[PDB]
């Protein structure tokens, strides 16, 4: 069995190897990469997403969300709280104010244990989740608004055909932003890019393990587990690597910096934090070997996930006794 330690893996495709998506996720696979749940891919030399970022200030971030916590340092969750339109130029300008900066720092490991001291007494504002796209058109090699859909993954596979679109959603961070525990909708992949400024730290439990980390969950946000048997899916809880490591929870990091794509893999939990203003593209995939993942996902039925049009076709067709329950839960 490849890398049977589920460490991260980190490749470096040629530009020949870069040319076939699908072809280049199936060799990460066939070395063992699925099995940490994140995988980090590093561009060929000659590549490139984009001739240059000059051009964004006037993208609009039409909703920020003030990342409000609760809890202990090590163990809290989040709440988003909407704040008014701005465009990325206002945006950077704020990340790059004295109140939201990065602190001085030594290093990514020094800058890390900043962030799980100190994480809960600031309300960093992401503009998260924003339909578009930052790749060229022209830009023909892993270009993320390119992609096979899972529409065609699935009607491929499985012969059925359904209604759903695919595109890429675009993140920009500040210092101390940051993204829950969670899998994909459905337990897809993602990739991640980041297009420019600070880095990126993930962190992320092995497929195998993932009910592991779903048990410890439990145990740390106990009213929201008796509210919701998938409460993972409301995207909100954070569990630090001191609280799982105390907890014998397997898990890995790895910090993503500018120019680096992530894979996650289907059930792979992660969460993470920027480092400071960066701007990120990423967009969920589906491969053959997704599909009995996409079948067993758990799903929220309480209310409060609330996602895309395009999930309902999916646990439909792969979940049909779930259906109605979810549905309820969407509507
Ligand atoms: O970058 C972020 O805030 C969150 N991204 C992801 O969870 C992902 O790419 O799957
Ligand atoms: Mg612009
Ligand atoms: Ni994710
Ligand atoms: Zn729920």
């Amino acid at each position: 069995a490849q890398n049977p330690n589920c460490n991260i893996m980190i490749f470096h495709p040629t530009k020949e190897e870069f040319n076939d998506f699908d072809k280049y996720i199936a060799y990460m696979e066939s070395q063992g990469a699925h099995r940490a749940g994140l995988a980090k891919i590093i561009p060929p030399k000659e590549w490139k997403a984009r001739e240059t970022y000059d051009n964004i200030s006037e993208i609009l971030i039409a909703t920020p969300l003030q990342q409000v916590a609760s809890g202990r340092a090590g163990v809290f969750t989040q709440y988003h709280k909407k704040k008014k339109a701005m465009t990325v130029g206002e945006y950077r300008h704020l990340a790059n104010s004295k109140k939201y900066q990065t602190p001085p720092h030594q290093n990514f490991e020094d800058l890390e244990r900043k962030y799980w001291k100190n994480r809960i007494y600031n309300s960093p504002i992401y503009g998260a989740d924003i339909s578009g796209s930052l790749f060229d058109e022209n830009t023909k090699q892993w270009n993320l608004g390119h992609l096979g859909t899972i529409q065609d993954l699935l009607e491929k596979e499985c012969g059925v055909v359904i209604e759903g679109v695919n595109t890429p959603y675009l993140y920009f961070g500040m210092w101390k932003t940051t993204f829950a525990w969670h899998t994909e909708d459905m337990d897809l992949y993602s990739i991640n890019y980041l297009h420019l400024g600070e880095p990126k730290t993930w962190y992320v439990v092995p497929p195998e393990h993932g009910q592991r980390l779903e048990r410890l969950a439990r145990e740390l946000f106990p009213g929201s587990s008796r509210g919701c048997g998938a409460f993972l899916r409301h995207k909100v809880a954070l569990i630090s690597p001191t609280v799982l490591k105390e907890n014998g929870i397997p898990f890995n990091r790895i910090t993503q910096e500018a120019g680096e794509f992530m894979v996650t893999f289907p059930y792979g939990y992660h969460a993470g934090f920027n480092h400071g203003f960066n701007c990120a593209e990423a967009i969920n995939f589906a491969t053959p070997r997704w599909i009995d993942y996409g079948k067993m996902a758990s799903q929220c039925s309480c209310g409060e996930a609330r996602v895309t049009f395009s999930m309902d076709a999916f646990v439909r067709i792969l979940q049909p006794e779930r259906y109605d329950l979810w549905k309820r839960g969407q509507d």
